[PDB]
């Protein structure tokens, strides 16, 4: 138990925390692309009207 705690239950736990941070960055860049596309078709619809 202590060996797994000091080897991977803590270090690989930090690795998984960094992976979850990367997951959050994925949602952040997805929202960024969504806002970009939103402004894009907003300007496009304004010009089209």
């Amino acid at each position: 138990v202590l060996e797994e705690y000091a080897r991977r239950l803590a270090e690989f736990k930090r690795r998984k925390l960094d992976l979850n941070n990367a997951v959050q960055k994925r949602d952040e860049v997805k929202e960024q692309l969504g806002i970009l596309k939103k402004k894009r078709f907003d300007e496009f619809m304004a010009g089209f009207n």
